[PDB]
């Protein structure tokens, strides 16, 4: 089901939901896939995460123009790393309103990234404060606690069986938790389990660096994270 578009890949997950995939070569290691989401909600499109680069992100918008041909109302980006926020300038050039965790916006400059235009904040239990996420339609944004990064956030899609763990969640057969350089090793396991508890009905778990999986991605990730503490 993978549709090639230039150097990117697009996969329809549900009637109005597509996964976007972009790649960054790393000498000595390999080309790393990063996944985000595209959601049609009525007469607009919503984006979750940029691609690694501005050019790649502009290609996502080109795909949306060709395949959906509706305005992109907003994007939400799920932490201040290159795979999630590397293409912010491309969104802004296109006139797209952008949203991120307040802390992501705070950290973005020092990470060599451009901040989103708008900051999300979260209730104590981790649900986004709804007034900070206007017009998010079916996107349900949840801060599961610090894990992959301190600022990592997650997104469920109402009307679907899909929840997006971003770089918090790895697939059920993953051999590691990837890049832990900015991780909270104490809180990771609890944060993974909190993601699963936030979206208990989601049967399709989408994530940054693996193809969509069953909820065994959550249990496996949490089990691996237990060993960090
Ligand atoms: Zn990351
Ligand atoms: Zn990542």
């Amino acid at each position: 089901g993978d549709q090639r578009f230039g150097d990117l890949v697009f996969r329809q997950l549900a009637p109005n939901v597509w996964q976007h995939t972009s790649y960054l070569d790393m000498p000595g290691f390999g080309a790393v896939a990063s996944n985000g989401l595209i959601v049609r909600d009525g007469g607009r499109v919503l984006v979750v995460d940029t691609a690694w680069t501005d050019d790649q992100t502009a290609q996502i918008l080109n795909w949306i123009k060709q395949e959906i041909n509706l305005p992109v109302a907003l994007a939400v980006v799920t932490h201040a790393h290159q795979d999630k926020m590397g293409g912010m300038d491309a969104l802004h050039a296109a006139g797209i309103a952008t949203y991120a965790n307040a802390l992501s916006n705070q950290l973005a400059p020092q990470e060599g990234l451009v901040a989103a235009q708008h900051s999300l904040t979260f209730a104590a239990n981790g649900w986004v404060e709804p007034a900070t996420a206007p017009n998010f339609g079916p996107l349900k944004v949840f801060y599961p606690g610090p894990g992959h990064t301190s600022d990592n956030i997650t997104v469920g899609i109402d009307g679907t069986d899909i929840a997006f763990g971003g770089c918090l969640i790895k697939d059920s057969k993953a051999k590691s938790l990837g890049n832990l350089g900015d991780a909270d090793t104490e809180h990771y396991a609890a944060s993974a389990r909190a993601f699963g508890a936030a979206f208990p009905k989601a049967s399709m778990i989408v994530m940054s660096h693996s193809a969509p999986d069953s909820r065994a991605a959550i249990t496996h990730t949490a089990r691996m994270a237990d060993k960090l503490r």
